[PDB]
């Protein structure tokens, strides 16, 4: 189980309950444990240990939580330099769509993350 602290505002991953994905400022929220599984090297899978949604991204490139993993929820995840994670969407890893949150909480669609974004960097802090 494993906070997901992203650089940007300093929030962490939250998926919520009905499905909406975004950021909070606030550790003591449950729904922000989130526990990472590797479905191959490379590949990892990302579920709310709270409600077990599955991170996932749209085609559209938004984030959301599925009751049920699939195609989307498959993320690459690399471990940059700063010593940051970096999730690419698997699906839509040809556009280089990361998993991002901006720095006033909400997520980032895939379509507009990039590379060497300060947004698309997490760091995985122990629950």
């Amino acid at each position: 189980p494993k906070l997901l602290y992203c650089s940007n505002g300093g929030y962490f991953l939250r998926i919520l309950p009905d499905g909406t994905v975004d950021g909070t400022k606030d550790r003591s929220d449950q729904h922000i444990q989130l526990q990472l599984a590797a479905e191959s090297i490379g590949e990892v899978y990302i579920k709310s240990t709270e409600t077990g949604q599955f991170l996932a991204m749209d085609t559209d490139g938004l984030l959301y939580g599925s009751q049920t993993p699939n195609e989307e929820c498959l993320f690459l995840e690399r471990l940059e330099e700063n010593g940051y994670n970096t999730y690419i969407s698997k699906k839509h890893a040809e556009k280089h769509w990361f998993v991002g949150l901006k720095k006033n909480g909400r997520s980032k669609l895939g379509p507009r993350t990039h590379f060497g974004q300060k947004a698309i960097l997490f760091l995985p802090l122990p629950v």
